[PDB]
């Protein structure tokens, strides 16, 4: 088994219709899954997307799950391009798009033929829900384009302010921050954050983290190598993913010096604070036990999950395994392992979290949640 995990089935058996993708599902095919925050599941598979309520109970009658029809592509369906609102089936709202951009609207997931559509040399993404009932449709170059459904039927979009999108602007991750009503976006460059209301959204900042963070996270790796100096001007950063914690918030980045032999990749968590439109003084680099050897750029996948805004663990996941880590000081963190999801056709297809517990959705298993022994 795991040392200080058990990985176990969360929820009830899953949905008829869940069950068949996956058991048709062959590794050939591309499986990509929304786990929402709301307590639903979205499942991308071919031309379908099927949504479901994770059963936390057994009973049939609670039981939810609808299959839409996706608006046609050339292109793979993304469940990154997929959105779920709510409002305070019927509560449940649906956003998808293409890589292209073209928006299919479900006001109810109750009424699945009920939906209005709309379109907007741009590769999209990722669709997020923000506030007012409304989404982020978000560019790989950066643009980003507020969406909001109108009772006409009618989909509003603008563009958000210094957010026209295309210095190197390609987009990393976008992070949706519901209380404090703050949307932010990593680029190769920067973090930017805008405020927003139910219309509308201000720019607050942009930083400039590779200027900040560059000498904390090279310094945390190869600090105190008799040759740093020479090292450290040829390091390559890449940031990859943005979470927040209640230290504030984190980034997954990878660093990597071509010439060390043998070169791996280090892959590390950055914590700083958000506060006010300035970064601090105070940077925290924790490299993590994921230090895979460097094949190519384009095999740089990892991303990040933080399920438990409070104790300070974070999950790096990829296809194959998902790593627990620590950020911060560590003193609440939990044992770092890293947990093995590549056995046997199996694969992690998703990430996410319900009640702040770990969830992985697994080929081979379904959700699964991660929890300690302890």
């Amino acid at each position: 088994e795991s040392v200080n995990y058990d990985v176990k089935t969360f929820g009830s058996s899953l949905p008829v219709k869940v069950m068949e993708a996956l058991t048709l599902a062959e590794v050939d095919d591309q499986l990509t899954i929304n786990i929402d925050e709301g307590g639903w599941a979205c499942l991308v598979c071919k031309e379908k997307l099927i949504i479901w309520k994770i059963a936390l109970s057994p009973i049939t009658k609670l039981s939810v799950c609808k299959e839409l029809q996706l608006p046609p592509s050339d292109f793979h369906w993304s469940a990154d391009l997929v959105a779920l609102s709510y409002s305070s089936t019927q509560a449940v709202a649906v956003m998808v798009a293409t890589r292209e951009g073209s928006i299919r609207y479900w006001p109810s997931l109750a009424g699945e033929d009920t939906y209005t559509e709309a379109f907007v040399d741009k590769t999209y993404s990722f669709l997020t829900a923000v506030q007012g009932g409304s989404f982020i449709l978000s560019s790989s170059g950066s643009q980003l384009i507020r969406l909001i459904p109108e009772s006409s039927g009618k989909i509003h979009q603008h563009i958000l302010p210094q957010g026209q999108g295309m210095s190197d602007l390609t987009l990393s991750s976008v992070l949706w921050d519901r209380e404090r009503s703050s949307f932010y976006s990593l680029t190769s460059s920067n973090i930017s954050k805008w405020e927003l209301d139910d219309s509308s959204e201000k720019h607050a900042y942009s930083w400039d983290i590779n200027r900040a963070l560059k000498e904390n996270i090279t310094d945390a790796i190869w600090g105190s190598e008799s040759n740093y100096e020479a090292i450290k001007e040829g390091v390559n950063i890449r940031y990859l993913d943005l979470k927040q914690n209640c230290d504030g918030l984190v980034i997954l980045a990878a660093a990597w010096h071509s010439a060390d032999n043998p070169c791996l990749i280090y892959y590390s968590l950055i914590t700083i604070e958000d506060n006010g439109c300035q970064m601090s003084d105070a940077v925290t680099v924790e490299v993590t036990q994921y230090n895979p050897p460097f094949q190519s750029e384009d095999l740089i996948l990892c991303q990040l999950t933080v399920p438990n805004f409070s104790n300070q663990t974070a999950y790096l996941y990829n296809e194959s395994a998902v790593y627990v880590c620590s950020t911060g000081t560590g003193k609440f963190s939990l044992p770092q392992e890293k947990i093995v999801f590549n056995a046997q056709g199996d694969s992690v297809l998703g990430a996410g979290a319900c009640g702040g517990v770990p969830i992985i959705f697994s080929r081979n298993s379904g959700l699964v949640s991660i929890t300690s022994r302890e």
